C-alpha cells in the first residue's frame, strides 16, 4: 500500500556540502534515487523553486526538528517517512566528512538509505540490506539495490 500517493515525486537539493563539488553532489543524489526507481513504479525529478516532496540539506547540530546533529561520527543522517510539510525530508549531518570514494562516509551509499525511508521503509535487520542501521562501504561501481530492499519497496508499492 502507498505510503506517497503519487509516482511521480520531485526533489530539491536546499544546500550543499563544500567538500565536494556540486556536480558531484547531484550525481550522488540521483543515483540515489535511480536505484529505488528501477524496483518499484516511482520516478523522480529535481526541481530548482518552488515545493518539493523530498527536500535534502546539509545541517549542523540543531536544526528546527526534534534531532539534532551530533558531529563528526556517530548519527551521520536521518529521513521521515512520507506525509506533509517534513515528511520525505532527509538531512545530512553537515559535520561529517562527505566523499564519493569509500573513505567515510560515501554520500550516494547515505542518500540511498535515507530516501529509502523518505519513501516509507522500515530498518532492515539483513546487514547487506541498505535499510540496516549502520553505515557500512559496500562498493560504489555496479551497485545496485540488494535483495531484502527490493522486497521491501515491492512490498509498500507494487
Ligand atoms: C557511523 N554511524 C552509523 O552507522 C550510525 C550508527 C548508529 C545507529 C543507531 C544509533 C546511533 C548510531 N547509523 C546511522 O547514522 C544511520 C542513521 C539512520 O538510520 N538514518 O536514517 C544511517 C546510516 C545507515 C547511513
Ligand atoms: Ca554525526
Ligand atoms: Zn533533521
Ligand atoms: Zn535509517
Amino acid at each position: 500500500g502507498p505510503k506517497w500517493e503519487r509516482t511521480n515525486l520531485t526533489y530539491r537539493i536546499r544546500n550543499y556540502t563544500p567538500q565536494l563539488s556540486e556536480a558531484e553532489v547531484e550525481r550522488a543524489i540521483k543515483d540515489a534515487f535511480e536505484l529505488w526507481s528501477v524496483a518499484s513504479p516511482l520516478i523522480f525529478t529535481g526541481i530548482s523553486q518552488g515545493e518539493a516532496d523530498i527536500n535534502i540539506a546539509f545541517y549542523q547540530r540543531d536544526h528546527g526538528d526534534g534531532s539534532p546533529f551530533d558531529g563528526p561520527n556517530g548519527i551521520l543522517a536521518h529521513a521521515f517517512q512520507p506525509g506533509q510539510g517534513i515528511g520525505g525530508d532527509a538531512h545530512f549531518d553537515a559535520e561529517e566528512t562527505w566523499t564519493n570514494t569509500s573513505a567515510n562516509y560515501n554520500l550516494f551509499l547515505v542518500a540511498a538509505h535515507e530516501f529509502g525511508h523518505s519513501l516509507g521503509l522500515a530498518h532492515s535487520s539483513d546487514p547487506g540490506a541498505l535499510m540496516y542501521p549502520n553505515y557500512a562501504f559496500r562498493e560504489t561501481s555496479n551497485y545496485s539495490l540488494p535483495q531484502d530492499d527490493i522486497d521491501g519497496i515491492q512490498a509498500i508499492y507494487g
